[PDB]
């Protein structure tokens, strides 16, 4: 072995089909089904009758499978075409699709004064945005400034861009929408982009966002606003003590970028995921620890009031605060993003209090109100007059990075893990390549 070191991969986790928001995690018992219906210990003995509803099909409980989920897939292993030396494909880097000739190691390589090939699989090849070449100047900008001997040119791409709607759920649509009092949905653009870091001659991703824009064609109350679906990192950023002005840094940025194109307002949602290893990344680094709200809400503040002294952001406020300032009065003058907690939240106080769209709007809002951040970034009479947002930067039909998931889904079934600094290399380096070939067809 090319380390002296016996590595496989971790056990994924899991969920009790049963409990919505219910994991599996590793070394925990759980019951299967053709390897696709799992369920935990406590979700499973607490279903009652031996019928268990799937898919809908009734299956009966003795025909899952008892097992626990401590399975370790062994690394794989690549040998030298010259010298046969057999190494962790991980920890050379080799990818068939890049280097097709085969894996010759450096040792062969130095012997013949030779060198790989180029990647021509890289993050800086990925095709240029005007987003994308604004953010990456900024941060590269920002690193040289600081004058840190470890820092590494960072790149930033847009990999996706596609116009999306957001459709009001039935409980709200039956309050306002069939009464004519608000548009029964609300276009969208979701871009998704991520930064990476050359560390060493080789391309790291730490950083991963995806955002909602609706434009000025979009009707009230959404129009003019940006959203953050979610954010994303991989905490191996060189070095350390950057990384978090790094990612203040690319969401100042992106306020900014959007602010010229005519944006008026930014939404974020202090949002910590459920515990767990996988958010947009899969399988964090076990020590990389997923924030707590009031610290992640720091966080959101600290960039804020850099922003805001930069003389990007006119000012912020909570939900509650802003909704007293406009003077709002009812549910269906807030902006209804998809996958957000405000749509959540009315379809709920509609059914509890029995068809109301404003009983306790105000108390749910001061209830939640450190959460949610409205950014305003043109005030005044300049938000008055303000031509249509063109956006000069095209679409980019990426089917792999339209929402989370598919990303998530190709990195389980690929074992791209992110949990160190070696296997997010490696991580990097496929994922790559799967957006330059699924681009080129
Ligand atoms: C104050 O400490 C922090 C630490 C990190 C952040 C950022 C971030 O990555 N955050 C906070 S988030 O927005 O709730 C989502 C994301 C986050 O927690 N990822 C994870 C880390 C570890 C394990 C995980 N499993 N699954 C997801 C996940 C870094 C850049 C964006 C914010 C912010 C504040
Ligand atoms: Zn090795
Ligand atoms: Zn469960
Ligand atoms: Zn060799």
């Amino acid at each position: 072995y090319c380390c002296g070191r016996k590595l496989e991969f971790s056990p994924q986790t899991l969920c009790c089909y049963g409990k919505q928001l219910c994991t599996i995690p590793r070394d925990a018992t759980y019951y299967s089904y053709q390897n696709r219906y799992h369920f935990c210990e406590k979700c499973f003995n607490e279903i009652q009758g031996e019928s268990v509803s799937l898919g809908q099909t009734t299956i009966n409980k003795e025909q899952f499978s008892k097992r626990k989920n401590d399975t370790l897939d062994p690394e794989l292993f690549v040998e030298c075409t010259e010298c046969g030396r057999k190494m962790h494909q991980i920890c050379v880097l080799h990818h068939e699709i890049i280097w097709p000739a085969g894996f010759v190691c450096d040792g062969c390589l130095k012997k013949s004064a030779r060198t790989r090939k180029e990647n021509k699989f890289s993050a800086k090849r990925l095709p240029s945005t005007r987003l994308g070449t604004f953010l990456e100047n900024r941060v590269n900008d920002f690193l040289r400034r600081q004058n840190h001997p470890e820092s590494g040119e960072v790149t930033v791409r847009v990999v996706h861009a596609s116009d999306k709607t957001v459709e009001v759920k039935p409980g709200m649509k039956a309050r306002f929408v069939d009464s004519g009092e608000m548009a029964e949905s609300f276009p969208y653009r979701t871009k998704a982009l991520f930064a990476f870091e050359e560390i060493d001659g080789v391309d790291l991703c730490f950083f991963g966002m995806h955002v909602q824009e609706y434009g000025s064609d979009c009707p009230p109350p959404n129009q003019r606003r940006v959203y953050i679906s979610y954010l994303d990192s991989v905490h191996f950023f060189r070095p350390k003590c950057l990384r978090t002005a790094v990612y203040h840094e690319i969401l100042i940025g992106y306020l900014e970028y959007v602010k010229k194109l005519g944006y008026t307002t930014g939404h974020i949602w202090a949002c910590p995921p459920s515990e767990g290893d996988d958010y947009i990344f899969h399988c964090h680094p076990p020590d990389q620890k997923i924030p707590k709200p009031k610290r992640l809400q720091e966080w959101f503040k600290k960039m804020l009031d850099k922003a805001v002294s930069e003389r990007i952001v006119h000012d912020y406020k909570d939900i509650f605060k802003q909704a007293t300032e406009d003077r709002l009065t009812s549910a269906k003058e807030l902006p209804y993003f998809e996958g957000d907690f405000w749509p959540n939240v009315l379809e709920e106080s509609i059914k509890e209090s029995g068809g109301s769209g404003s009983q306790k709007l105000y108390a749910t809002m001061e209830k939640h109100k450190e959460v949610f951040f409205v950014i305003r970034l043109i005030a005044g009479p300049a938000a008055n007059s303000l031509p249509p947002i063109v956006d000069p930067d095209p679409l980019i039909p990426c089917d792999l990075m339209d929402g989370r998931d598919a990303f998530l889904t190709l990195a389980r079934d690929k074992h791209l893990e992110f949990s160190s600094l070696r296997r997010a290399q490696w991580s990097t380096m496929c994922m790559l390549v799967e957006l330059h070939t699924q681009s080129q067809d």
